[PDB]
DNA sequence: AAAAAAAAAAAAAAAAAAAAAAAATTTTTTTTTTTTTTTTTTTTTTT
């Protein structure tokens, strides 16, 4: 938790040295991605993205710049056919992370997510009760069935995902609650099935205003592949008859405790070129167009990868990995700049 | 047929009109009984 991470004496020197060795290990990224959800079969990219979400970028103090508050959290949207294990991944993250909240489909409401007023039935006094987005203030909110979220409540997510703030101005109480959450959402393509004729956006059916907030979108699509089907069946049957959580937890805690990656000059130039190329690619008709929110997303992902590496300095390796992850997500490589 | 807007309802919170509940010893009077005094009646003593 946040308090345990803040406390100085959370790790012995031996544990610190062991974690630093694990970091100097060259495949620590893939090791941790595989460790996450150990019983989810080869979702390497999705697991890597979720790991980056857990690690999170750097907290930045832009108060002196009069710019506002920058969201260091990473948001992920798993757009996939029902039965693609997106709900399983959502539940795994929900049960794994402290300060985790879970909502699904039409079971939520704008007031119930933001806040409301009730009558505390022990003091007989009217008090204010938070919602899921506030209870997950410094953690994660998992929104399953993210498409059955009638806009009345989906509108609330704009403020949360943009400025980490929830400005409530009701009859009696005016305030702005901190909602510095990370959103992991699950969406089903229209008709509950991905038409292999409509483009990515036409299938997702989410407004660009919202989709540009998610700094990672994974298309859980099913390739009709013999090897994949056979190995998946083997794994699923193996579950029917038969890294450590400790090291993973300690690694994440140490990373949050004393890792604050900072952009280097080379990484800055790489990010500039990455954003220009990404915008050029996304200019296509039906693809997910890239706005400067995507440069922000690339910075976030690069910082998260640097934190995973414990570098403390964001590097061209990290920015390139952010490029690769954001590109493999949405299947940009596998989609032509005209059709899906 | 699906999404958004409108409204319609349900339930909960709040503020008066009427009804219902709570809180409450002390002073003065009179009656009885008992005693004291007056006069009449009766008794006793002296011539």
């Amino acid at each position: 938790g946040l308090d345990e991470e803040a406390e100085q004496k959370l790790f012995s020197e031996k544990r610190v040295e062991l974690l630093k060795e694990l970091s100097r290990k060259p495949d620590i990224y893939e090791r941790l991605a595989s460790a996450l959800a150990p019983s989810i079969y080869e979702h390497e990219d999705i697991k890597k993205g979720i790991l980056l979400q857990l690690f999170g970028g750097t907290r930045k103090d832009f108060s002196h710049t009069g710019r506002g508050k920058f969201r260091a959290e990473i948001n992920i949207l798993l757009c996939g056919d029902p039965g693609t294990s997106k709900s399983q991944l959502l539940q795994y993250v929900y049960n794994l992370v402290p300060r985790g909240q879970y909502t699904s489909g039409k079971g939520s409401s704008a007031v119930g997510l933001t806040a409301y007023v009730m009558k505390d039935p022990e003091t007989r006094q009217l008090v204010l009760q938070t919602g899921a987005l506030v209870l997950s203030d410094n953690g994660i909110c998992c929104i399953d069935e993210f498409d059955k979220m009638n806009e009345s409540t989906r509108s609330v997510l704009h403020e949360v995902m943009e400025q980490q703030t929830l400005s409530i101005a009701k009859a009696g109480i005016i305030c702005q609650l901190n909602a510095r959450t990370s959103v992991l959402a699950a969406a089903n393509p229209i008709e509950s099935q991905w038409n292999p004729k409509k483009t990515t956006i036409e299938n997702i059916q989410l407004p660009h205003t919202l989709l540009s907030r998610f700094d990672l979108i994974f298309l859980m699509l099913d390739p009709q592949d013999e090897a994949y089907d056979r190995r998946l069946a083997h794994h699923l049957v193996a579950l029917y008859y038969q890294l450590d959580m400790a090291v993973l937890k300690d690694y994440i805690a140490y990373a949050h405790s004393t890792i604050m990656p900072r952009l280097s000059e080379e990484a800055s130039q790489a990010l500039i070129e990455a954003y220009v190329d990404m915008r050029k690619i996304g200019s296509s008709r039906g693809m997910v167009s890239a706005y400067p929110r995507q440069l922000e997303s690339l910075i976030r992902l690069a910082e998260a990868h640097a934190k995973v590496r414990l570098s403390n300095k964001v590097e061209a390796i990290d920015v390139e990995e952010a490029k690769r992850l954001h590109r493999e997500a949405l299947k940009q490589s596998a989609t032509d700049p005209r059709t899906g």
